[PDB]
């Protein structure tokens, strides 16, 4: 009989992403071709099994620098960076498959299946 | 034309609340009392007013130990500790004057409101 917030968690997504845009706490730096894009790794953790693979290993915990593979699009991580922080997904015919690609790297599952149903809904 | 996933900032967080149990990326030690309590900095200042105006501070951000004061009780801080890790609040006549007592203090609106409804709805 606990009272359960529905918007709490929301909320606590929507001021992460707060402290992102302000460079507040940040820990890592994940590079992209040739972008840079800071983030808190325990939201990197939460959000991806890829990311949570590596940062839960006692050795690469303290990494500041992880470097994503050359064939992955820049795009596409943005897009994911942003739908962690936000539960938004922008998400259309012209990026789906760098989405989706990007998606099954980081091994984000409730992606994937959404990029899934968006290949099924399309003619 | 964004797609919204409902369930990821739940997911998220309750994420975030293993990496707590588990002490990984912790930052910061709660002392209330004789309790201490691990958590992340980036989910304190994301739920708390009090936490925020804490470690926004250029000069406070770096503490390791923050010490609440004398008169809070322990078991009101923990039952918010775990809302703001949880979306869930444990609220009962036995404790209601506590938790609102302690989200004054940690100036979290949601759960003060909430408290505010549970004594207006109880006679
Ligand atoms: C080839 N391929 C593989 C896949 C996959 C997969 C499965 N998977 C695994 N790990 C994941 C997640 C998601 C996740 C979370 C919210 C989301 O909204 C989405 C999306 N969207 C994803 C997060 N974490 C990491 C994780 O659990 N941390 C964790 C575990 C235990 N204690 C502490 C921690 Cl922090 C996940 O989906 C997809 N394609
Ligand atoms: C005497 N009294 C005062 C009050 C109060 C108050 C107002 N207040 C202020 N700051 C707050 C919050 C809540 C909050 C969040 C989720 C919740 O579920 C609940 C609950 N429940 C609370 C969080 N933050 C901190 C904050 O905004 N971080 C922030 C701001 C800008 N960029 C980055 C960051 Cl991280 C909040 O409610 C209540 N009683
Ligand atoms: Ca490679
Ligand atoms: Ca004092």
């Amino acid at each position: 009989s606990q009272i359960q917030f529905t918007r709490h968690a929301s909320d606590v997504l929507l001021n992460l992403n707060r402290l992102r845009s302000r460079d507040i706490l940040t820990d890592v730096v994940i590079v992209v071709s040739r972008e840079q894009f800071r983030a808190h790794k325990t939201v990197l953790m939460a959000c991806s099994g890829l990311f949570y693979s590596i940062f839960t290993d006692q050795l690469k915990r303290n990494l500041s620098v992880i470097n994503l593979d050359p064939e992955i699009n820049p795009e596409g991580f943005n897009i994911l960076l942003d739908f962690m922080y936000t539960s938004r997904l922008n998400l259309r015919e012209g990026n789906i498959m760098a989405v989706m690609a990007t998606a099954m790297y980081l091994q984000m599952e409730h992606v994937v299946d959404t990029c899934r149903k968006f290949i099924k809904a399309s003619e």
